[PDB]
């Protein structure tokens, strides 16, 4: 009822053998969006052209690791386990409070509206465009004490061509009121359980072996290969002779191998040092999107980012590329920056053990056929798809990164591991929608068929609990020497990091991946 | 039926080429009163997709929300190439810059084909 | 005369698949610097890369 | 000479969309025709006038 | 103020025609539209653009 | 009672063989 | 369901609305058809076509 | 066919080069959708279903 | 063509090779492809070479 709480606060984590359960509770605030309306969106902006609808609904997003793990819990996870994956999820929305806002001569006053409801439903059949996996804001804040605003639900429709936002007969419009939903007054609560499909464990380890060094460095191969086609050390000089050799130690680059580095697409490398880059504007015919690796879908350019899993530059190197995820640093509050130091660069350098380098190339190959009179040019293999015998590691997941992505509803897909990182799921955690039910204001006393457009101003607030059961696999290495471990090593600090400062503001100072432990190939 | 073709100039067959005699198989012999029947089951195959997509692969995001991911916006000030002041301009990826949003998926494989006009004099 | 023939189309595939007469995209011809602007190379052919999705062509009556 | 019968059992999956607005549908829309299409003509010859794919309905990604 | 729910069970009879050629079908065929029809516009107003009867299918006498 | 909703929102349609059920929910306002 | 009775009060400036938890509304169905039937006169007052629209209950006369 | 004989086929034609055999046998082909669906049936299929696949087949001569 | 075993113009340079962390690794044998006959006058890294019956050393011309 009114004077009885419909749920309690729960924010712990229980570790067991092969399992860990996270529990997170936060307070949310839901305003009335679009003034209770559905607005048709759309704008012709060349490669940025889009169309769709903004809805009056809000939705819950739990798609970031820091929503579920405290920094210390993340450390417990990554320093001791080789793998992890989500198993189950339970969500609760309770302690609903609908507030009525009234304006007067001076300030505005808020009051409880005990009879008003909010509507809530989970799109458990995936009938609505899924947007919880687009690397966007709106997830539960990392800090348990923070109160967040429920994000407004909106979706994009089919864009035809690369110049007009105009919709065709294929474009769909989805009305969310057209779905069944629970109506909740201040005493009611909402709950939903979900199970994850079996997904592979994320690999929480860096490789301690290189793909091109899997042989016994003490033994020769029983395989032979061409060593040279002339005597000497000079090109186009010496005596022509087919010099063959048994492949033996210290000539590892020429050993016959069973496996190849995974697929790759060359990205453009930029320096964190301004004057080290070519001057390329943000807009115009020569905008940056042009000089950045990009895919073309229906004439529209889409920057390749982060792109396929590739080895990148170290997080502290002077260079970076679109293959690297960049987060706002602890002192970054705006939405633009000219100083890279205010941002947090992630890195996939551990991938150099099996994956090709993002700003380099997969390799080289002949530009033609050689002969005693023709030396072919050495062509660059800047892009290469799946070839039999290739192996690769997916990119890493981050503490402040996404957890899952919905695998697109298509006939074909190659290695459905979301490129921003995480778990590709056919049936991901369902989107949960919430909306403040409209309450008509004082009506006219004469009938009118015109739809009511006068409403009492309201907003709701409540709590949301999310519990995730995770399956983990402990590292079982036989390595003798100490491993690398994520450790607090900031030294002397005026204000303890990973903690609210003197003013009470909580910020995340660094990006934490999951690859400290190692594993051989 | 066609057999193995070796090279790209001669139809000559090699020892690998096969000859199949169909009389070498058992067959039913039918006179005017006889009939022939056969049943077959299909292996499980995926459903053919009888629908066009009402969403674009590069527009799977909520058009109202910013990304918590950042990206390089430009390397100079202004609108001209090789002009302006060198500066690493970064930006939070937000609405109306959808082409630069970080995405989880890519368009499928492809091989460029040659385009011809149905209008003769245009080729 | 093409009018005497029936042309089919896979235009609905523009939602996830690349265009047949265009290209999959573009990539740098080299490494850029304060003195070198790489050429914009065309990706006219590209095989399976992790994260790709696509729809098969349509069946006809 | 003789007869041949072929029977195929097909499994189909009905569309279960939540789309509010009308979908595109394959429809007979040839207008006025001296001789009904998809039907034998005056001389008795049967011909197929158009190619019909299977993608009229839509689905989100 | 409050809510009102109305549920109607309808009995329908599927067409069982032996007609060989394609039937006329109600189809979304408005072409390119700045604002999708049968959907709220940019300002959020919902309007019905056309009257839709029920007689697309045919039946002989 | 006061702080407990007396019903939920329902707006779907279920199609079957020879039958279809429509369900529609709307918000109304009644003046004097 | 979800009946909410509001009490309106006017003051020097704007008017204010407040919940009246003890007020009632009366409802009955003329199941025996003892009253003039007007729901079948091609008149306004029916539930709006759009699920998100809020409508005014028509006055009986 | 072939006057009851098996003839060894083959012709050197660069990229069109081929070899094989023509047999005195004929064969049945059911590999086209219009062999099984009338145009109206195809319309019933494509306007109402998201997916289809063959399940079983029976042939009689 | 005369290509030395070592130096800036060594054979590894003119042979198809993959690059892992900056290091070259000759593509060999590489992905399954049709090669030259075992008795042809040409060969490539796609072919496995074993020491013949009279080969006891670790080099041969
Ligand atoms: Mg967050
Ligand atoms: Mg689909
Ligand atoms: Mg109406």
């Amino acid at each position: 009822g009114v004077g009885n709480a419909s749920g309690d606060w729960h924010c712990d984590s229980t570790w067991s053998e092969g399992h860990v359960t996270t529990t997170s509770t936060r307070t949310w605030v839901l305003p009335t969006y679009n003034n209770h309306l559905y607005k048709r969106l759309g704008e012709s902006l060349q490669s940025n052209t889009y169309n769709g609808f903004s809805t009056p609904w809000g939705y819950f997003d739990f798609n970031r690791f820091h929503c579920h793990f405290s920094p210390r819990d993340w450390q417990r996870l990554i320093n001791n386990n080789w793998g992890m994956r989500p198993k189950a999820m339970r969500v609760k929305i309770f302690n609903i409070q609908v507030k009525e806002v009234t304006t007067s001569n001076g300030e505005t006053t808020v009051a409880n509206n005990l009879t008003s409801t909010v509507q809530i439903f989970a799109d458990s059949s995936y009938e609505l465009p899924y947007v919880m996996d687009a690397g966007q804001e709106g997830s539960l804040p990392p800090f348990p004490n923070d109160v967040f605003m429920v994000p407004q639900y909106g979706y994009c429709g089919l864009v035809t061509g690369n110049t007009s936002q105009q919709q065709t007969d294929r474009n769909a419009f989805y009305c969310l009121e057209y779905f069944p939903s629970q109506m909740l007054r201040t005493g009611n609560n909402f709950e939903i359980t979900y199970s994850f499909e079996k997904v592979p464990f994320h690999s929480m380890y860096a490789h301690s072996q290189s793909l091109d060094r899997l042989m016994n460095p003490l033994i020769d191969q029983y395989l032979w290969g061409l060593q040279s086609t002339t005597t000497g050390t000079t090109l186009n000089a010496g005596t022509a002779t087919t010099n063959f050799t048994k492949l033996r130690p210290t000539n590892f680059s020429n050993f016959k191998k069973n496996w190849l580095p995974g697929p790759s697409i060359k990205q453009q490398g930029f320096s964190k040092t301004a004057n080290q880059n070519y001057k390329i504007p943000a807009t115009g015919s020569d905008s940056l999107i042009k000089y950045e690796t990009h895919s073309t879908l229906d004439g529209r350019w889409s920057a390749l980012t982060p792109g396929p899993p590739m080895a990148t530059a170290g997080p502290a190197d002077s260079k970076f590329s679109n293959s690297q995820l960049i987060f706002a640093g602890p002192k970054q509050n705006g939405n633009t920056a000219t100083v890279p130091g205010t941002l947090i660069f992630t890195s996939e350098e551990e991938l150099a053990a099996t994956n090709a380098t993002d700003t380099d190339m997969w390799g080289n190959l002949p530009g033609g056929d050689q002969s005693n009179s023709n030396l072919p040019t050495v062509d660059r293999l800047t892009a290469l798809g799946a070839v039999p015998g290739m192996v690769w590691q997916n990119r890493d997941i981050y503490y402040q990164g996404p957890i899952w992505a919905k695998i697109p509803h298509t006939d074909g897909h190659f290695h459905p591991s979301p490129l921003i990182g995480g778990f590709g799921l056919k049936h991901p955690p369902p989107q949960i929608f919430i909306k403040n039910t409209p309450v008509p204001a004082n009506p006219a006393t004469t009938f009118s068929s015109t739809p009511v457009n006068s409403f009492i101003t309201q907003y709701s607030t409540g709590q949301v609990s999310v519990q995730i059961d995770w399956e983990i696999q402990k590292e079982r290495s036989k390595r003798w020497n100490p491993e690398v471990q994520f450790t607090s090593n900031y030294g002397q600090q005026n204000s303890l990091l990973w903690a609210p400062d003197a003013a009470g503001k909580y910020t995340e100072p660094r990006a934490i991946g999951t690859r400290y432990l190692t594993h051989h190939l």
